[PDB]
């Protein structure tokens, strides 16, 4: 389904780019949450319980949860799917953590990879993930993270323990199969070479070589004119055709949106394929502060923004996390 | 280079997108030509003279020759880089047409590819086509034509004898191979499937095959709203990433802007690759009268369109086809 | 099906190798035919008449047809399969050439490929392919034939209309589609890089590919020494392996024998994947002559041959052409 | 460079293929072990020491240690190159076992599998590794290792540390990289699907990919008529061609010879490149007695063997296991 890459260039120039594809409307919505807010990860079970310490700006699916978003201190959280994922065995009797709220709670208590990776290696919470609603897949994904310094972690459960890679040469994550896994596959296609022959099927390791062998091949700028765009450009190379479909193979996940955040100058851009135009929100013109409020820019109802789109920004409540079956 | 792909959905659904892929800025501008325009094939050499008989949108090639539009109605050109065309042998007499103004003569002059055929198989005129300036390639091209039927032509200048091969099979066109040659290519990738493997390089022959078999996959509607993302979505996807580059090939052709020509309900789509919005030109909403006005959708200044960018057409005038240096 | 690759070396080193792959066993047989033979290329139809000019050793298939050979003089023909083989148009009233001979006739009356393209594209003869007996294929196939020049030459008919490719380039032929775009489709792999990317599966197109890029890569030596086994390593590349099936694809075509002519020397190797040896029949050993008798090499009753196999030649009659599609 | 496949076949029929991959020729000998042979496993630092408890049938490399061959009870040990091989760390004071005769400390001891990786995970001793010698590569390998249950066994040094992998469909053992990345690169080929598109170059993962579809789609049989030419047909199919050259790559390791082992009826098949017969050595006809006398198939000197050659053994005396490198 999803792909994501992260671009180094220089003078601290940190942007990641996300691909959002799904099988039906995701409906996705961007929320802009405050500094300050209190939250806990479950309503029904033993969690643990936070104020969040950044505000942020986030991408929700089925406004259920958090998938996708980016703080006040260019750091940038993205849940993208992993069948194979099992967070817990049977018998596991942790404080309970919704699979909805995970990615909000990175971006809420921690701006920097380092502090992420510290904190969850205590192991002091177990991932509860139920089926998504309207009978779809169970909800098995992994978690990337990338900070304004470069470092990148990729965090997915494997069988019930924690697996973790830190370092500021991940850049790229896509979904099955595991991630040491996916690099072995990565290593065999530069020996083929990017520029002689590049897998450019739809599949999660065919995404994932060619989203390595472009993000590296791009220009090595500091210019937010050039870098974003071209960071956008590699993101729609490995983007899937819209309502791709065969007649052996009926219904398949197409591109719903993208995004991609420039980490350096805290701005959060976004698109949505069947929109034409690429909108943002700079960071540096929103206020975070806890007295804000809560606000929202919808994209359900197909509304078209343009540039920046600070000016759309609706005052809203925020849509209640789901813990549940239905 | 330069990537084309033409969609037939249902209830005569007809959409043509296509890449645009230089090494540096092609600097293209958008031009709205009214009919009844008096063009010239040449300036110094004998030539055929027209009267432009349908308006159309064009999007220029550093503003010295037309290489994409469309017209009143619906015909679509597209003119695509092919390094092994051979327009004439030594000691070609004929009137000699440029290669800059031969993408907007089609333009101007016929409603039907039968028709643009029909006049092209006459081979009245040569192609003249003087090399590109400031140590740019030779102008080596060949053109793909569809109309609002869905029936397209290819025409390749091969060993200075003309080759059409027109059908609405013929879809999808890129560089090299010859086209007899391309088809064979995509025949081969076809056995093994297109959700088995697909060639993913920036190669020619690798945009053909994700082109044929994305635009045969996305979904048949009727639809602009469905069917003009889908076939834009498709022609990123055989896009070449800005400004690729490798420690062995220092320069490589980078896609530069795209057109979606929705051919049924004559909306001309456009987006540049360092802009971030996607603007478009609805000819039912141009004046294509004789006395009009040429008028310019310019580009070259970085500037940024949004919606429908026919409030922003200025009035100007018509840039000057180059025939030499 | 087939796959066929010459071997172009120094010091008119020309070597060419061909495989054979098949639903069931083939049950071919090695014949050695002497000069001063007849033979007419059909049965019941109006045909052209010719006596052999040159010998030659050849491989047979259901003992019903010619599909591989060599004569005296170094030229080497090769019948392989293509599917969109159309022979003649309807209402055609020329002399039928059956397919089960056509090869033959190449072998018997021509030297060099210079004489075989001059004289096919007179186009006096028409080929007559009857179906193949008991459930058995379309006799739809191509022929290659080269010569100790060098010189190579394919000939297929397409849509009742004879096409030749002639040139020292054209080494390599598989089955389809045309050499035409069987040509664009290596072209295509030759941009990929044979070292970076090889396409590995049986088919077609791909065994033209690794055949094409091997069979240039191999070292360039007259020494039969060295060049026999490496254009064998060659045509073992790209054979098929033995008795490939899938629940999916029941029945795959798998190579059964092959064969390498050395044109320089005038030596015919042959192997059976099924068998262990790699024996040969060296022509500067075998006569020729107009009453040498018909010999033959049986292979159907699971024979096992070693080094030279001229000793082993048995005094047998030749094999029954077969020009219709006999009831069943 | 070379690759190894293991065929499992109905009724305990077990046959396991191997190639040999080298630059230069690899100067390869067949020698014949009785049983009740002692050795050391290195020459002049702490070591272990042994007596065979079973003869073997081994393939040597510039007859300076053993890298392929077969024991009397089906065992099959094949020594295979890994570049990424780190055997041990600094300060390590174990005994220390020459990678020449480590090949042979397996062979002589074990006749199962389960016996070898019991005994190899106790870490008793210590793989010593000079480098190959007259500017040859580092001694960087791994070893795999089947029964005849069937059963197979990669053993690989990562960073000084033992690796295992025990199980029964580890049945094709390449070159790089770990066999842990080794088997997700295949993981994602059959994805693609080996009737669609097969990665058809010399690569180390392209042999091992080609290799596992292969050898699980030629037939099922317990028929050794049909088995261990099926078995060549694969590593003839992961061979790679015979000095393959491009002026960027001056020098590719070619095959240079192919061992199949039937460990159910105890047959030791072996062809090389260059010769064109595929013989054997018949354990069944070979006296292990521990006085019946070593005995050695000379294959330096262009000798041509066919058929059953336990009638070619001369008696000779054993190499020399290599546990330095020689000074030039």
């Amino acid at each position: 389904m999803c792909t994501r890459a992260v671009y180094l260039g220089p003078d601290r120039m940190v942007v990641t780019g996300r691909t959002m594809d799904w099988k039906e409307d995701i409906m996705s919505n961007i929320y802009v949450f405050p500094r300050g807010m209190q939250r806990a990860g479950h309503n029904k079970e033993k969690t643990v319980n936070w104020t969040s310490k950044y505000g942020s700006v986030i991408a929700t699916g089925y406004d259920i949860g958090t998938c996708d978003g980016m703080n006040e201190k260019g750091l940038v959280a993205s849940l993208l799917f992993l069948p194979e994922s099992v967070y817990s065995l049977p018998g596991d009797t942790r404080p309970a953590m919704g699979i909805s709220i995970w990615t909000q709670y990175v971006l809420d208590n921690f701006a920097t990879v380092r502090e992420a990776v510290d904190e969850m290696k205590k192991e002091t919470f177990r991932i509860d993930a139920p089926r998504m609603p309207n009978g779809g897949p169970e909800s098995t994904l992994h978690m990337a993270i990338t900070d304004e310094t470069g470092n990148t972690a990729v965090i997915e459960y494997l069988d019930g323990k924690l697996s973790i890679h830190e370092g500021k040469e991940y850049q790229v994550m896509t979904n099955s199969p595991r991630y040491e896994l996916q690099l072995a596959v990565n290593d065999y296609w530069k020996e083929v070479g990017g520029l002689q022959m590049l897998p450019g099927t739809n599949r999660s390791s065919d995404r994932f070589v060619r989203a390595s062998f472009y993000i590296h091949a791009i220009p090595q700028t500091a210019d937010a004119k050039i870098a974003v765009p071209s960071v956008l450009s590699v993101m729609r190379n490995v983007s899937v055709p819209f309502g791709i479909n065969t007649p052996e193979k009926p219904h398949i996940s197409s591109t719903r949106w993208r995004s991609v955040s420039d980490q350096k100058n805290k701005v959060y851009y976004f698109e949505s394929t069947l929109t034409p135009n690429l909108f943002w929100l700079d960071l540096k013109k929103i206020d975070f502060s806890p007295k804000a409020g809560v606000k929202k820019l919808s994209l359900t109802k197909g509304e078209i923004y343009a540039g920046d789109a600070v000016k759309d920004l609706k005052d809203s409540q925020s849509f209640t996390f789901l813990f549940e079956t239905p």
